[PDB]
């Protein structure tokens, strides 16, 4: 009986038989028992193909707090008979189960456990309420690495076509062969499709595709929705690649969040708090499904168990205890945490999970072996489960009033009610929790009872209530005034949360005759539209934070109101209150000193006080002094203020100690005092920093006391280095804007005098040059400082640039250059020396630094700077100055008439040159005038 004629065997199967073939290749004895058991496969595999699957049992919906369970199939008793501790059977799963998900692996195809499943299991479970649904791995609808029926890839190509051929396969082979109640696939690391054990990006895209051809066949957007369509992940929702395009097909999502990392979160200590939680994992995934169809996952201990797949969900075996293997108390279990749990906001969860069900009741292996790979415990033999824990647990969520049903004693009116289950869901759990918008425009509605049980309620819309007459804080959301969450935790953790007060839009109650929102600390009106409230006839907005002023859209809301008022009962102090109000002071967006003009005095300014003030409103109203805030205080309102008595200017403003400033006179030095000396003419650019950003400013300023200067640039940023002893990767940071950190190495090189040869980007007019010490960008720097210096430019009259640029570094010699200022340390701590430059124009330059430091002395330069200001042309413009200024002392060849009127013209080029605000326009037409005349 060769195994190739056998018919029924799956290729597979074949596969494995042909290999225990080769093993004993020859043995006279052992070909025969691995062909006679080939053939006993076969029998079976025949047997699978010609059973009867049952008709399906008709199953009540979904409904309340779920229990499902992931069932080992090799733990079932009929998998392999010969393995005889192998006790346990799926059919014996109790009614408290309302998902059973068979968990494949190890069961071989021809094993009769598929025609145990499908004509005795799935009859059992369906009879008393309990779903059997098939997992899947992600890889199964992708790819080809252990992708099962995918493999095949020219009945399945990776097309549009394909795709839907694969999808109605899958939902065909592993949800209709045996008459299942659903699918489940399964998105992890483990299960992502991989091609040469590599994951697969392709194989990813396709994954999407052909989840949303699945679910175009079953789930509850497609043909038989009757079928189950559920996805199980460990990703973030942040981090699943199917969750976006997949949420919408599917019933249920199950999070895998085994052990105390699950519960707790992992710890990250570079932000010293908790990533990862449970509360923010859904969070995450509340974007994409409702929380009726959110369920959390534990572990039961599975044998063998080794580091990595140690969870501790459920209790411990006692290490006194070693015989006892079974523990099925769910108290001060990780599980029975996960079964009380609820989220804070959204509303209650579909229920929880468990791993490997057919563990229940076995204790866990103590934590003391989980490292001693081969100690075999008492809690890793197999046993019979009654699945105490399983039954336990069910009932606890069961027996959970947030699960209890919306009645009319939440809400009487029947409009109302109906609305609430339309829009927020059916638990009165979901009161406490629900978080999103509600909209309320069925005119119908004949009361408003009940609302006050929303305690996170983020908008209410109520529209065209024509049949409501009062609001007030017995009919309105609990977060209409400020609060903190109350829902205590039932996890295990290492403060709470805000509750952001509802957002009221109101519009069409003409029925409306009183509106109270006193005392609720409210920050603005909008959402009411006043001019709709046609028969109001008593208001009250006293006791918030509202900016009433003229002009803003509170104080027109509160005229209209006022105004319908005031034709139907009068305005007076009974019908109409708006006192004690408290707004909050904010910072603006923009700041309006924007320049700030000194004289040359003596004097001391605080730059703070005099370009960075001032409070402003939700409303816009801005607020810069404290005279400003008793014309606001003035402000009345039927003959009184609104603003309340206690409400001082000290408690509206905003502080502005903290914010940082960041000077900038025109030759580019730096400061950081908030005090400005106006002894020194000069100009003078400020930035504002809030405590929370130190990069991007709040506002900007420019002071100028006297004449003001146009400011000046760092001709030197961005310059190119083309020689010098400088390391020139090193070199090249010196002109890079900024200082560094002080991790870089900016080491120029090894002895103690470095030269750097460079070429500036742009052509200028240079006037000023500054180089840091090391102590500018760390004041603790052991790297001592600079004691001299010299800035040089290329001898271009004598020496060929093309020789330089053709073998720069020849060129590192003084001889070459020319010296234009040289600096010499005194003694004195420095951090910085700036010196001026006499109207520079060359492009190409030479900077020598010396720390003095016989040898181990390391030239540090955070950055050198030549400052000046653009100027196309410097070279011809300032060649022509020096030209009329030779011509005016050969007082032979010219007239002295001649020369009377060219030195005007010389000197009213210069005047431009030097000028304090520097023209271009204006300097190009003096220079041109001057060439002109020559
Ligand atoms: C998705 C999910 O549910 N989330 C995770 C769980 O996945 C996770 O549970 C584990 O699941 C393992 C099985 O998962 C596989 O199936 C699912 C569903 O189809 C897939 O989603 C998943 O990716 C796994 O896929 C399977 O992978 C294998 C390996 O590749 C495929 O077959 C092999 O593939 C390779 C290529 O990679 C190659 O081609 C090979 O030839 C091929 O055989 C397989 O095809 C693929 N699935 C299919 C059908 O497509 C469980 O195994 C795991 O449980 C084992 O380990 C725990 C450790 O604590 C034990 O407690 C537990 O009892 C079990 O032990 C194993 O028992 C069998 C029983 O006999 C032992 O077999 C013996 O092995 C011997 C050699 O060692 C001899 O060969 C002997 O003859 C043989 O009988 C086996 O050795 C035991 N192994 C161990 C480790 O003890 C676990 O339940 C859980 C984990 O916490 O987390 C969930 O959230
Ligand atoms: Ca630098
Ligand atoms: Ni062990």
């Amino acid at each position: 009986p060769s195994i190739d004629s056998l018919h029924y065997l799956s290729e597979n199967s074949k596969k494995e038989f042909k290999e225990e073939l080769s093993k004993a290749g020859q043995e006279s004895q052992k070909v025969k028992e691995i062909l006679a058991k080939a053939q006993q496969a076969d029998k079976q595999a025949q047997e699978l193909a010609k059973m009867k699957i049952p008709e399906k049992i008709p199953m009540k919906p979904l409904h309340g707090p779920l229990y499902g369970g992931y069932f080992r199939t090799w733990h079932d008793k009929t998998s392999d008979p010969t393995e005889k501790d192998k006790v346990n059977s799926m059919g014996e799963l109790p009614k408290e189960v309302d998902l059973a998900f068979i968990f494949h692996d190890w069961t071989k195809d021809y094993s009769l456990f598929w025609k145990e499943l499908a004509t005795k299991h799935v009859p059992k479970l369906n009879k008393q309420g309990t779903r059997v649904i098939r997992t899947i791995p992600w890889r199964f609808l992708a790819g080809g690495d252990n992708s099962g029926i995918a493999e095949d890839t020219s009945k399945y190509p990776n097309t549009p076509e394909g795709n839907k051929a694969l999808a109605k396969a899958i939902v065909d082979e592993y949800v209709y062969k045996y008459n299942l109640d659903g699918l489940d696939v399964a998105v992890l690391h483990d299960s992502i499709p991989k091609v040469d054990k590599k994951e697969d990006t392709a194989g990813v895209e396709r994954s999407i595709q052909v989840f949303e051809e699945i679910g175009k066949l079953i789930g509850p957007k497609g043909v038989d929705k009757s079928r189950l369509f559920i996805m199980d992940s460990t990703y973030m929702a942040d981090k699943n690649p199917l969750i976006e395009r997949g949420a919408p097909y599917i019933n249920l999502l199950l999070v895998q969040v085994y052990g105390s990392q699950g519960e707790k979160g992992g710890w990250e200590p570079v932000s010293n708090r908790p990533e990862k939680t449970m509360e923010e994992r859904w969070q995450g995934y509340s974007k994409y499904i409702r929380p009726e169809q959110y369920m959390i996952g534990f572990s039961f201990y599975e044998e063998n168990a080794q580091e990595g797949n140690l969870w501790y969900d459920i209790n411990s075996r006692k290490d006194e205890d070693k015989a006892n293997g079974i523990n099925t108390d769910i108290t001060g279990t990780r599980a029975e945490r996960y079964a009380r749990w609820q989220p804070k906001t959204g509303g209650v969860k579909g229920g929880i999970f468990s791993y490997a069900i057919d563990r229940d009741g076995v204790a866990h292996q103590p934590k003391k072996y989980a490292k001693q790979k081969e100690f075999k415990d008492a809690t890793d033999n197999i046993f019979h489960s009654d699945y105490s824990v399983s039954k336990a647990l069910k009932t606890v969520m069961l027996k959970d009033k947030s699960y209890d049903l919306i009645d009319e004693k939440d809400f009487p009116d029947k409009a109302l009610r109906e609305a609430v289950m339309a829009q927020v869901g059916t638990r009165k759990g979901d009161l406490e929790r629900f978080n999103g918008t509600l909209r309320l425009d069925n005119p119908a509605i004949q009361s408003l009872e009940g609302l006050n049980k929303f305690k996170k309620l983020a908008q209410l819309d109520l529209i065209g209530l024509s049949r409501i007459t009062k609001l007030d804080r017995s009919v309105l959301p609990a977060n209409m005034k400020p609060g903190k969450d109350t829902l205590e935790t039932v996890l295990e953790t290492y403060e709470p949360a805000t509750i952001p007060p509802v957002s009221l839009k109101v519009s069409g109650l003409t029925g409306l005759k009183e509106l109270d929102l006193s005392g609720f600390d409210r920050e603005t009106l909008a959402g009411l539209d006043a001019a709709t409230l046609t028969s109001l006839e008593k208001v009250d907005i006293s006791g918030n934070k509202l900016d009433l002023a003229p002009g803003t859209e509170n104080r027109q809301i509160f005229d209209t109101m006022l105004s319908t008022i005031s034709n139907h009962v009068g305005s007076n102090e009974q019908t109409v209150k708006f006192d004690k109000q408290k707004p909050t002071g904010h910072y603006p967006d923009t700041y309006g000193k924007t320049s700030l003009r000194l004289p040359v005095a003596n004097e001391k300014v605080d730059l703070q006080s005099q370009l960075l003030f001032g409070t402003v409103t939700n409303q816009g109203t801005l607020i810069n002094s404290e005279a400003d805030y008793k014309a606001y205080q003035n402000h009345k309102i039927a003959g009184r203020s609104f603003v309340d008595s206690n409400y001082h200017y000290n408690n509206f403003k905003v502080s502005y100690e903290n914010y940082t400033v960041k000077v900038t006179d025109s030759t580019l030095g730096t400061t950081t005092d908030k005090t400005l000396a106006t002894d020194k003419e000069e100009t003078y650019k400020v930035d504002f920093f809030s405590p929370a950003d130190k990069t991007k400013a709040v506002h900007t300023a420019k002071v100028i006391v006297g004449d003001e200067k146009t400011m000046m640039v760092n001709l030197a940023e961005g310059a190119t280095v083309i020689g010098g002893s400088a390391d020139p990767v090193n070199a090249r940071k010196v002109f890079d804007g900024q200082l560094g950190s002080e991790t870089d190495n900016i080491s120029l090189g090894w002895d103690s005098k470095q030269s750097i040869i460079f070429k500036l980007k742009e052509d200028g007019l240079i006037k000023h040059w500054r180089f840091f010490n090391d102590s500018a960008r760390n004041p603790e720097t052991t790297n001592k400082p600079i004691q001299e210096a010299s800035l040089q430019i290329f001898n271009i009259k004598d020496y060929n640039l093309d020789n330089l640029l053709e073998n720069p570094n020849k060129f590192d010699d003084e001889k070459y250059w020319i010296t234009v200022d040289t600096y010499s340390a005194q003694g004195e701590r420095a951090t910085a020396f700036s010196n001026t430059l006499n109207n520079i124009t060359s492009k190409y330059w030479r900077v020598v630094f010396d720390t003095k430091g016989d040898r181990y002395s390391s030239p540090v330069v955070p950055e050198l700077q030549i400052l000046g200001y653009p100027l196309p042309n410097a070279d011809t413009i300032m060649k022509t100055v020096t030209t009329a200024k030779e011509l005016s002392q050969q007082k032979d060849k010219f007239s002295q008439k001649m020369l009377d009127e060219l030195k005007i013209k010389e000197m009213a080029l210069e005047t431009s040159l030097n000028s304090k605000i520097f023209d271009v326009t204006a300097i190009n037409a003096n220079a041109g005038v001057l060439k002109d005349c020559i």
